[PDB]
């Protein structure tokens, strides 16, 4: 029945957006009960960027230097308080769009929808992986910052992400809500190494599972092998080691598609040394690792919120 | 700065999500002003769909057959009318969270965001382009009928397209908002042709001179060509023809990047008569037809709504 890249519906998050404003600069902040946060380098000049002294530089700011607009609405900056790299705006009203949420910090490999905005308005959504370096493939251009990555389970959304900078890789960083970055970034313009970067050996099975469950099989062979000789094969492609732990939670597909987990990985082990030979996969030439387990599970069964 | 498939912020069409029972059916419906627009099929019976007549369905239904809910909140069908293959049911109150909007229907290339529904709640969003052969690649299960595509412009919502039907080869059609179907397809469970598929040229491009602006950049060559000559090429590879109003649309591509269209349309002969070489554009392996030239422009320019 196909099977897509597929983000969260937005709305929850989108009643959450708001445009923070710090004399000169202007990101995006998110608007919770009656606090909102956001990047602290909202408190930056272009020149603050290249050594911050973030605390020296927010004593500066009284919580009047401090303009929060959601939409058209006026958010009155009552305190302020600077938590590891996010700023907390406490503002006089309580957002009433405020979903149930939960501040979550999410493991390399996991997926998540990043509701891309600028000056406070929604741009698009899209889903992306936490990088097992601990980097974001986004798409984010100048004023993005303060955008957020959430997942929903029903009616809870779990923020996981804000968006705070770009590396000359061109490639993307940011921290959980409690404002700690994933992986050694910190909020500087320095260089900086973000490390080699593996594929995500568990999301490959995975998304192999989706594909047998919408007709797409040609891959299948029937060796099999074991998880020590699969893990010499991933480590020479630099795919992330598989464990116990990524073949239990395959179990579900395994079980859906009467496939073991350990032969779909003589089939990843062909694909990897054989290449595709000019064929597709659920309409890709390469092998896809930002779906999880959980992800083709929850599109394969038409889960709602 | 990244290039994603990005689909629209859903919440204006979430809020317009409803789930329609006729007896035993249930499918979703769109709930705008005081009208909600559905499949006409939620009438029938399994049976039914082998060869319905709808107009003899429909007569033995009243205003009361037809339960309507908008998450917990019950809407009172005062009237009910077929045109085409929609059903729109009057009801007693108007959607408080009727976005602006209008019905477009959209010619084959371009795309729009689809809201994957089931039972009248919201499970994802994802971003697609009518094929040239009036066929859609979505994600869509059992039950996710009366799911809708739509484009935001600003803060008007442009529904252009209502889930109906997956064919036996596993590709999805369905009709604009009066009910007309995209392409010779029909609301009756019988073996249909969709007909010779073909790559969206000018798509191809747009997506080309993305991959240029974001640094991947590999595949210029300085051949160039003439467009009658390309569409030899294009024809071969079962590519659209290119027109000067293709030409013309990417103009601002061509000016932001000062690669004359004619140029660009030699680096895609070349790959297409070479392949990639094993290398990859904006992480895929395989030549992406699913970018307007406007969807460049947006996700490039950072575009709000
Ligand atoms: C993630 C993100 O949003 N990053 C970001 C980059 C650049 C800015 N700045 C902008 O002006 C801006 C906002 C939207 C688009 O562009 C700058 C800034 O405000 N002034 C920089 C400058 C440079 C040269 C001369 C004068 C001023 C900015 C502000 C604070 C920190 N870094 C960069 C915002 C956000
Ligand atoms: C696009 C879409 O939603 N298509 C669709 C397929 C199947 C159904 N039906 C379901 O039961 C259903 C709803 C959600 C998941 O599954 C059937 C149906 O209601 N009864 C079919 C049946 C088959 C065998 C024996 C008894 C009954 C259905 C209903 C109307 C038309 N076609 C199919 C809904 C929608």
């Amino acid at each position: 029945s196909g099977f897509r890249k597929m983000a969260f519906p937005s709305g929850k998050v989108e009643g959450c957006m708001v445009q923070v404003t710090c004399g000169t600069t202007t990101l995006n902040g998110l608007w919770l009960d009656d606090v909102v946060y956001c990047p602290r380098h909202v408190i930056c000049t272009s020149e603050d960027m290249l050594n911050p002294n973030y605390e020296d530089l927010l004593i500066r700011k009284s919580n009047h230097n401090f303009l929060v607009q959601a939409g058209n609405v006026q958010l009155r900056v009552i305190g302020h308080s600077m938590q590891n790299c996010v700023l907390k705006l406490k503002v006089d009203t309580a957002n009433p769009k405020t979903p149930k949420y939960k501040f979550v910090r999410i493991q390399p490999g996991q997926t998540f929808s990043v509701l891309a905005c600028y000056n406070g308005s929604p741009s698009g959504v899209y889903q992306c992986a936490m990088r097992p370096n601990f980097t974001i493939k986004g798409s984010f251009l100048n004023g993005s910052c303060g955008s957020v990555g959430f997942n929903i389970d029903y009616d809870c959304v779990s923020f996981c992400y804000m968006h705070h900078m770009e590396l000359p890789t061109g490639v993307h960083a940011g921290t959980d809500l409690e404002g700690n970055f994933y992986g050694p970034f910190v909020d500087r313009q320095t260089a900086q190494a973000a490390g080699t970067d593996t594929t995500i050996t568990v999301n490959v099975l995975a998304w192999l599972y989706a594909a047998v469950i919408n007709g797409d099989r040609w891959f299948l062979n029937r060796f099999t092998t074991t998880l020590n000789d699969f893990n010499l094969v991933a480590m020479k492609y630099n795919y992330e080691p598989l464990t116990q732990d990524h073949v239990d939670i395959l179990g579900p597909l395994s079980a859906q598609t009467g496939i073991a987990v350990l032969d779909m990985c003589a089939s990843l082990k062909e694909l990897l040394q054989n290449g595709m030979n000019g064929r597709t996969i659920l309409g890709s030439a390469l092998l896809e690792d930002e779906f999880t387990p959980f992800d083709v599970v929850r599109q394969c069964s038409g889960v709602t919120f």
